[PDB]
């Protein structure tokens, strides 16, 4: 604990220039609003006594006579002149409050404050505008406001004599403390920690200062003090920790750095009466360390206390180094906790002068400022936030969660209740009601197997068109008969419930016959791309255990299938089989198919979940037998699952396009025209290609499109309008959901595209699906908070991964709060106020000098190698060895390397640049570096 | 003509540090070989007298005792010590010259020279290595070498006493001349001109110093002097101008800047005896200004004289500014002319000491150094060039052209012969013999019309396959009969020789029938893409005057053809026409087709030129009836022209692919396999796609390919090897030529791909074509010189552009040297030593300060606006107004802006940066700039 040099006052230069404090300098350049404003009301004001009070305050306090020169230094005017006090008479004007509410200052001009008095009928408004660069918050309340009350009572009152000038204190910090023994030790503390500091809270952002606030009465203030002492904490530490709990409810990452200023006057004798700027912003690293609320708050407080023990370094300097390393944006710390607790008591309080009526601090570079201030026996808790910094509702939701959390702290005995809770739910009342409303989706799904629904439809409308595929029109009865031929044959050859049968085909009617025949037989189909490379088809079939494959005779010869495999050709090997109806032998929760995705995993899906999809789509989009769907997607993709089971369940027509290995929009646009397609289903880019093709044509070939469902990628913002142009009355519908949620698991009908959107909303869940946005502990997040989409359903999820229960256990989890089975999509998004989801992400001279510095550092620290990008103090340096570093470099270079240069450039590359840029050492140093 | 300050010698500091000259500084940093070397032979050498001579030289001349300190300053050692002279005894070793030839120095060590003496049987070799930083060339010959001869005769000889030190001269230039009155005027001269200076000669580059040299005897030296005086020139000016003529024969641009050093000693009394570095590289702008050789040389000399009148600025400084503006690469001036003419006579010459046996200057940063030196009544002309800086043969070719040009100057009276020539051909004897051999391509083309060749082939092999097109095999007789049906019908409907008939079809046999029917009728066909947008088809037909169109019935309805047009469908509207042979009524030089290219131009091509192409390809690639060509290219592209006329002229088979609007390599690879295609023709990328498709397959579906001709884009370097892998024995052949040279006009058979190539060679011309590489005056260039390809032929060119004789006259020009008609391709390339062609190209604080400087400059100069990028002196400034500029900026900024700062930063943005970076003015200046 290295003691600090003493302060020697220098009154002969009291009027001489002196530098801005580090925090005053930041406001000087950072304004180029920046002011505080206060308004009190009283029945009467004696203006003569009020002017005498301010004339005495200005005379007594040099800080009220300090002005900034154009060159960024400041000095104390000796006799600035009469105090400006603007009086405005409104005692005659009716609706005077509206006339005064409709009337809403520079450091280079005196004064840096603004005094106004408004006379009204029966009352007076006193108004004080003050530049934030004039003094810090503690000088405002403990010095200015207290003396203003004392002097308005008696402008001749005795005031404690000024035993030093703030100009002395400011020079003492810059010349004697900064760079001295303790500063160097404290600087090493911060530099060891710097590259580990997390960013500022990353809170949800929107598309000038507002106020959330609350006042704790004296008896809850006393209870809050007991709750904090019970954990060994100050009230500030308790409130800072509670604030970090709440911010973690909305922040993208649980680790963040808060700006927690202290107002250290260093016990300099007399300094408690000197108006100045004592702000030292401490950069508090808030990583969650603890299982319970109490443990985390206690751990955070211990870090705050350690940081505070090293506060001879001013946080503005730590922020400067952070910006050198990361750039100015990533170094900004715009979330501040400003506590005025723990300061000396002031003689008088401004509440004895008038009842506060309006007040607002507009601070540059600050988005959220949590202010903690004692006011007349009560604890005032204020959140000042900048409008438009945060998504609508975020700050009000966080405040309501903060009051809830502090209230529980007052309600619960230490060691019980919220103190022991793993976490506090931060969702608002409205968050939960909207999410519950949107996710109240359970519906019973009748235990009818997928093929049984199709066969019943084939009995209903046996002569309607089922599959139209390239100059061939299969009727419902014809398709059912061939499915029966396949099913009887497969049953006879030993397929039993649970067996997988491969379907290796190209687009054509044989895919539809094969699927329904496999299901009729009792098995599940395993579709595999007939254009797979190498012997992928054989690897998937071997891995899946599928001993039978159905294919097309025109295709059998270009497939490498292992020799023990039964390979039947859908279109020739079944012509003599029975067409006798086959009777179902699997159950609704048995697999209907296995679809492989990116080792490749086999996604096993049951009949019940597909029936759910099909029933939801039919009702939601009014699918009828008149509809004609274009089956674009390949059988081995999830998206084809609706194409296979939806239209055929209700009597509509599947239009199968010719096989294609690259997009052919013109073929598809012709096919949409000629077969009068009503139902498009594809990834967004294929719809774009189709719409482009139509735009370049004179017929309107997409005019029969009434429904277009696109999913699996970002939807261009102009695509829906472009599609509706080529097809009036078309409903464009966004969808989504991985293979594990069974094709489509949510929808967003795109009825109109707000041009303020960055993307189309991802949508709301279909029947029997629930879309949670969860944090890393699988707990649901408030509105706007980014998290992973977890899709919960007891029937609309895949059964799991084929033969892989360990990966099934990792992705199909039990949500902790409800015990629901949920699938972790790996996609990220956030909940929207209307219940929808926004998807966010789908699943060399100096160089030689630097090597020299690095090698010299490596030997000094005892390390093999040391990178030129390393921070000297993080690599293992400290105060005394950083001094040895300056000497070893002086020796080896033959040039002067001051100690200030090593400490001012902890990053080894930055030290090289500082040495090479030094006129007194540069050329010499570069010569030695060149060997 | 502002006089210069006087030189005041300062002998009290003769041993004190002093700076390197600007040219010495460049060598100091620019070495980090750099030396000169000399070797003379004499029968005897008296080593005692030789050592005494060098000990006297070293004592007498401070420059021989000057060393560079590690900090880049230099000083004069007082007593450096005995002169090192290494003696090597080889009088016993046999083959001693080989032992001495196998034995081939730092400024910080003394001496900066290297003295050796080699004793051999009967003779001695004296060897002198000298650092280029020690002294300039004029000090070497006029001071060192002359005094070495004087002193070896008598080491006690009287020498002119040193009346000053080179250290005085070097300080006088840096402190008194530089920055003074005349320097500022000269600096304004250069700065006005700087941004206009062309780059260094851009000469052809290759994939450590060599010597071309010649010695003019005294009587030709005297004649050369008379030739120069006859034009008012010095011999140096004559030789510099002749050198610029020759360099223009190879350089990519006719304008270049040469580095022409002068060795000015400024008539300082005594300085003619002082060894030092007097080099001032003058940057000579060599733009051709004149109709004849004489006029251009006279104009260039007048610029050299003007430049020389402003040589108080050292060219190293002009080069520094040029590099600030353009970067270091584009500012380098590595082509130097070093003349030692016009200097005082030296008392003795090194030729009196020994016969020179070997000498070489290795200069950093120099690629070609033309040295002009008087030697014992003769004129020595030396080209020192760096090996590998230039393409092989370029420097030897330029030297031979230079000797030829100077020889003509000695042969011709002024006012006659070469003096009056518009230009001198610079091609070497070998250049012309190779080009003539390669371009001796004339062959008579028999007057047989294109359709007559096909009809004769249809009589020869009437049952062979002509066109195989998508499940349809047209025989030669079947194709001839349908061509006759079309031709008789078109003849009957009024087609006469000269008429154009549109062909608007998609790939299919109807294109082949339509072409031969139109030709049989007597007209020319005009193919137009059936997939053209909008009403392009109607615009082209209207523009071309084509009143008839043939199309396909399956296609007629999607075409917008104007109403007065006859539209006949090849496949239905001709079934009842006569198949009687029709007799030809056009001639071989009448149009066969019109093909439109990028307003669009109609390229009109006659029968004769197509017969030339077809006959050349048949012989060159041995096309026989067994061959089967894949007609990939569209009829409306040039590349299809061979497909239409080549195979059918000799009995081979055209395999037509299905129409395609995007590449389908797999279809094409199938089609190559199934129809046994032997002849591929396409742009390179389509062959790449086809080869990729085959690589991914197990059959070798391209195995029947024996010939692949690719043209129209860069050929990837690995494509030929990749194609030969998929098809052993395949000949890959590169081709090229625009539509105006009738499909293919040159070939390069790619038999093996040198991995040192950056591209495949473009090739050599086919029969009746000649490929010239011409400069901007349409004159042929030497080997390696970049120029425009001009394709000359009286029959292998298009007749011209349809209805557009003015554009025909601009692109189909008469070459000036031969009167040949040639087509200017707009492509660029260069001739290769083997006769081929390589194609080269196919057809904000400072910001505010800167605005402040600019506005102040704009008012001072009287201009409305002035850009921040402008050079103050080019915008209109000069010496006196640049001084006024420093004062106006001092006034308006309130900060000191020294005059040196305005002159050291002529570019207004650079002045802003210098002011903003000045500690004594920066912060103030930035404040004012911010308004």
């Amino acid at each position: 604990a290295a003691e600090l040099p003493p302060l020697v006052p220098e009154p002969g230069d009291a009027g001489q220039p002196f530098p801005l404090t580090p925090t005053q300098q930041a406001l000087w350049v950072g304004r180029a609003g920046c002011y505080g404003y206060f308004e009190w009301e009283r029945p009467e004001l004696d203006l003569a006594r009020y002017r005498r009070a301010w004339e005495r305050l200005v005379a007594h306090h040099p800080g009220l006579r300090t002005v900034v020169r154009p060159d960024g230094t400041q000095h104390v005017l000796e006799r600035p002149g009469p105090v400006p006090i603007t009086v405005e008479d409104l005692r005659q004007d009716p609706d005077a409050v509206r006339r005064l509410e409709e009337s809403r200052l520079d450091p280079g001009t005196w004064p840096m404050f603004d005094l106004r008095v408004v006379l009204l009928s029966g009352r007076v408004r006193v108004q004080l505008g003050i530049d934030l660069q004039l003094m810090d918050a503690s000088s405002l309340f403990l010095n200015l406001f207290s003396d203003l009350v004392t002097l308005y009572d008696d402008p001749d009152a005795a005031l404690a004599s000024q035993k030093l000038a703030f100009r002395d204190f400011a020079r003492w910090l810059e010349e004697d403390v900064r760079g001295g023994a303790r500063w160097r030790a404290d600087w090493a503390y911060w530099q060891e920690r710097l590259d580990g500091l997390p960013p500022a809270p990353d809170l949800p952002a929107a598309r000038k200062f507002e106020r959330c606030m609350v006042r704790c009465p004296a008896e809850e203030f006393a209870l809050l003090r007991e709750r904090a002492l019970a954990h060994g904490l100050t009230e500030t530490e308790l409130l800072v920790g509670a604030f970090a709990e709440v911010l973690r409810g909305w922040s993208s990452d649980p680790a963040f750095t808060l700006n927690v200023p202290v107002f250290q006057r260093f016990d300099v004798p007399g300094i408690e009466d000197v108006i100045g700027d004592y702000t030292n912003p401490i950069l508090l690293e808030a990583r969650p360390e603890g299982r319970t609320v109490a443990e985390r708050i206690v751990a955070l407080a211990a870090r705050l206390r350690a940081d505070t023990r090293h506060a001879s370094v001013n946080g503005v300097e730590v922020l400067r180094e952070l910006a050198r390393r990361r750039g100015l944006a990533a170094a900004a710390m715009p979330v501040v906790v400003t506590s005025l607790l723990g300061l000396p008591s002031a003689a008088r309080s401004i509440t004895e002068f008038g009842t506060e009526v309006h007040s607002i601090t507009q601070t540059p570079q600050v988005s959220l400022d949590f202010q903690i201030r004692p006011e007349d026996g009560e604890l005032r808790l204020v959140w000042d936030h900048r409008s438009g910094a945060f998504a609508p509702g975020v700050v009000e939701g966080a405040f309501e969660a903060f009051l809830d959390l502090v209230g529980r702290m007052l309600a619960d005995e230490p060691g019980h209740g919220v103190w022991e809770a793993p976490f506090a739910d931060m969702r608002s009342r409205r968050d939960r009601a909207v999410w519950n409303e949107t996710n109240d989706t359970a519906e019973p799904v009748p235990a009818v197997l997928l093929q049984e629904r199709f066969f019943a439809q084939a009995r209903r409308t046996p002569d309607a068109e089922a599959v139209v595929a390239s100059g061939l029109r299969l009727t419902y009865d014809e398709l059912a008969r061939h499915a029966y031929r396949i099913g009887n044959t497969l049953r006879e050859r030993g397929v039993r419930p649970g067996d997988l049968v491969g379907v290796v085909m190209e687009k054509g009617w044989e895919q539809y016959a094969a699927v329904y025949g496999i299901l009729a037989a009792g098995g599940a189909y395993l579709p595999i791309d007939a254009a797979s490379p190498r012997g992928r088809v054989a690897r998937l079939l071997e891995s899946a255990g599928a001993g039978i494959v159905l294919t097309q005779s025109r295709l059998r010869d270009e497939l490498d299938l292992p020799a023990g495999t039964t390979v039947l050709r859908a279109d020739t090997d079944f012509e003599t089989a029975s067409t006798a109806p086959l009777t179902p032998v699997q159950g609704p929760d048995d697999p209907a198919y296995v679809i492989y995705t990116s080792e490749p995993k086999g996604v096993v899906v049951a009949h019940r979940g597909v029936a759910n999809l099909v029933r939801d789509v039919r009702r939601r989009f009014a699918v009828t037998p008149a509809d004609r769907l274009l089956a674009l997607s390949g059988l081995h993709f999830d998206a084809s699952v609706y194409d296979v089971f939806g239209p055929l369940a209700c009597g509509a027509t599947v239009v199968v396009p010719p096989p294609f290995r690259r997009a052919e929009p013109d073929v598809w646009a012709e096919l949409v025209r000629d077969e009068r397609v009503t139902f498009w289903n594809s990834v967004p880019v294929l719809l774009e290609l189709l719409v482009g093709e139509a735009e370049s044509r004179d017929d309107r070939p997409l005019a029969t499109l009434r429904l277009a469902v696109v999913s699996g990628d970002w939807i261009p913002l102009d695509l829906p309008g472009r599609a509706r142009a080529q097809a009036p009355g078309l409903r464009v519908v966004g969808s989504g959901g991985p293979t594990e949620t069974i094709c489509w698991s949510l929808f967003h009908p795109i009825d109109a595209v707000d041009p303020q959107w960055t993307s189309i909303p991802y949508g709301k869940p279909i029947a029997n699906q629930r879309y949670y946005i969860v944090d890393r502990d699988l707990r649901p997040r408030p509105t706007w908070a980014r998290g992973e989409m977890a899709v919960a359903s007891p029937l609309g999820l895949a059964l799991g991964y084929l033969n892989d229960p360990e990966r099934t256990a990792a992705k199909f989890v039990t949500l902790p709060g409800t015990g629901e089975r949920a699938y972790l999509t790996g996609d990220f998004g956030r909940l929207l106020p209307d219940g929808g989801i926004e998807i966010l992400g789908r699943e060399t001279d100096v160089g030689l000098l630097a090597e020299l510095v690095a090698a010299c550092v490596a030997e000094l620290l005892g390390l093999d190698e040391v990178p030129t990008t390393g921070n000297f103090f993080r690599l293992g340096g400290d105060a005394l060895s950083g001094t040895r570093l300056a000497s070893r470099l002086q020796d080896l270079l033959g040039a002067p390397v001051p100690i200030r240069t090593v400490f001012g450039n902890p990053v080894l590359g930055d030290l090289a640049s500082a040495i090479a840029g030094d006129p007194a050492a540069g050329p010499q140093a570069i010569r030695v570096a060149r060997l």
